C-alpha cells in the first residue's frame, strides 16, 4: 500500500508463579513490560503499539509507557493452553471489526524482552518485505551445544542419549540447529488471520547473539547484563 | 586411593585456534582449570596432555605437570577425548609405574568450572560401584523438539514439525555436557566406555555458570566472569 500500517502487539497475561507479577515486576527502573513498549517505540517503524493483557494493573503500566490497552483480552485467551498466533489474531481481529483497520504487518513483541535492539525490529520489517514469498521473520538464535548430543536424565539421576548414534559424532560434523529467541515475530497480517505455522519454509529469522529470564536468579543476573557497557 | 586430573589440550582446534591458551580475562583459558584443579585439593596430580610446546609452557607456568609430550595421532581432529584419557593413563601405568583409581577429564576451556564441584563429582562417583562416569551437565532453556533448521537461502524448517503448537511444559526435559569435566573410574576410561550412557550420572551446572561462539560471546563472558 501506498500508506503503511504496521503494528506491534505485546501479548501480557497475569497469574505467573515462579517471578509473582512478573509484568510489571521492575527490571532496572522500569516495570519490566516499559521495555518492550518503549524498543516499540524508538524503533520508529509502528503506527501503533497495542498491549494485549486480561490484567488491570498491566494495563495501567501500558497506558502509563504510551501503549494502547483498546481492549480486554478475552477471558477464553487468557489461560495455559492458548497459543501467541490465537492471541495475535483476536487483536488484528478486532482492529478490523471494531475500528475498520486492517494492518498490513503485524508484530508479536513479547512482554520480557529488556534486551531488545529496536533496529533489530525494523530490520525484521525489511526482510519481511524485501522477499515477497516471505509470510514471518522471527528472532532466532543459535544453539550453543549439539542437540543431536542431548541426554536425559531419568528419576534415580542415570543419563541416557536420545540419539545414541552420536555418542563420538563430532559438532561440525552435525547440522547446525537454532531456536526461536521468544522476542518478536513479524508476519503479514493475512499469515496469521489464517494461522499459517510460524515455524517453516515461508518464513525467515534474525539471528541473534547470545537470557532466560525465568527465574528470580535470573532476574539478578540480567540487572547486571543490562548496564555493561 | 589415587585420583588425578588430565587436562587434555591440543594444539588444534575445530574452531577458534589456540582456543586451550587463549586470553580470557588476561590469562590463558587453560590456566583457570589448572588453578580450579590446585584449588579443589582433591587431586593427587594435575597433569596436561598436549603435543603442543606452547601449551606444555603455559601448563608448567601455571603449576601442572607435563610428563610426556601427546603423540600427534591423538591430538589430531579426529581422535576423541576417551581416547587421550586412555593414553594418558596406560603412560602412567607402563612408565611410572602408577595405576590411578579415578581419573578426572577436566577442560582447558572451563573458565566458570567450581572447585567444589570437581571434589563432589568424585564423591558422587565413589559412592556407586555401578556409576562408570560422572560429569558436569546443564539444562536447554528451549525445548530442543522444538528447534528449528535453516536452508542456504535462509528459509526455516522445524526437526520436529509435529511439535509446532507444543507447550514446552508438554515436552520431556533434555541437558547437555557442560564440557568442563569428568570423572571417571580408571578402567571405564581405559575400556572405552560410553560416557553418555546408563552407568553415568551428573553434576548439574545452572545454565548461568556454563558459556563462545563469536569474538562478541568472548568479550561478554569475559566482563560477566568478572562479575559472578
Ligand atoms: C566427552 C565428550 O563427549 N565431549 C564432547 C567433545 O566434543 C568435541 O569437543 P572439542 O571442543 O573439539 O574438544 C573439547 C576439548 O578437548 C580437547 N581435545 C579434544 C580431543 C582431543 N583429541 N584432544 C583434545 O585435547 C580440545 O582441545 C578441547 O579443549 C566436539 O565434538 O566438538 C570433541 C571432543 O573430543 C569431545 N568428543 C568426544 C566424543 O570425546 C562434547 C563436549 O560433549
Ligand atoms: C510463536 C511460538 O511458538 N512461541 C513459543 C511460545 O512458547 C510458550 O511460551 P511462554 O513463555 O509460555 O509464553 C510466551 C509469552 O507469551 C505470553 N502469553 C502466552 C500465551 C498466552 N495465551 N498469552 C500470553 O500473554 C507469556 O506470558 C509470555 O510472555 C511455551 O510453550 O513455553 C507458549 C507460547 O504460547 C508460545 N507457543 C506457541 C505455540 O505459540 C516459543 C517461545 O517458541
Amino acid at each position: 500500500r501506498g500508506s503503511h500500517m504496521n503494528i506491534a502487539i505485546i501479548p501480557a497475561r497475569g497469574g505467573s508463579k515462579r517471578i509473582p507479577r512478573k509484568n510489571i515486576k521492575p527490571f532496572h527502573s522500569k516495570p519490566m513490560i516499559a521495555w518492550s513498549i518503549l524498543a516499540a517505540k524508538k524503533a520508529g517503524c509502528f503506527e501503533r503499539i497495542i498491549v494485549s493483557t486480561d490484567d488491570a494493573e498491566i494495563a495501567a503500566v501500558a497506558l502509563e509507557y504510551g501503549a494502547e490497552v483498546p481492549f480486554t483480552r478475552p477471558a477464553e485467551i487468557a489461560n495455559d493452553y492458548a497459543t501467541t498466533g490465537e492471541v495475535i489474531s483476536h487483536a488484528i481481529n478486532w482492529l478490523i471489526n471494531q475500528q475498520g483497520q486492517v494492518p498490513e504487518n503485524v508484530c508479536c513483541l513479547y512482554a520480557t524482552a529488556p534486551f531488545v535492539e529496536p533496529d533489530d525490529l525494523c530490520q525484521g520489517l525489511e526482510l519481511l518485505t524485501f522477499n515477497k514469498e516471505c509470510q514471518f521473520v522471527f528472532s532466532a538464535t543459535r544453539f550453543s551445544f549439539p542437540i543431536q548430543r542431548a541426554i536425559k536424565l531419568d528419576e534415580s539421576g542415570w543419563v541416557s542419549m536420545f540419539h545414541p548414534e552420536y555418542q563420538l559424532t563430532r559438532s561440525q560434523d552435525l547440522e547446525e540447529a537454532y531456536h526461536d529467541a521468544g522476542q518478536f515475530y513479524w508476519g503479514k497480517a493475512n499469515a496469521w488471520l489464517n494461522k499459517l505455522p510460524i515455524f517453516a519454509v515461508h518464513t525467515q529469522v534474525v539471528l541473534l547473539p547470545s537470557q532466560d529470564i525465568d527465574t528470580q536468579d535470573d532476574w539478578l543476573r540480567a540487572e547486571k547484563l543490562f548496564t555493561l557497557r
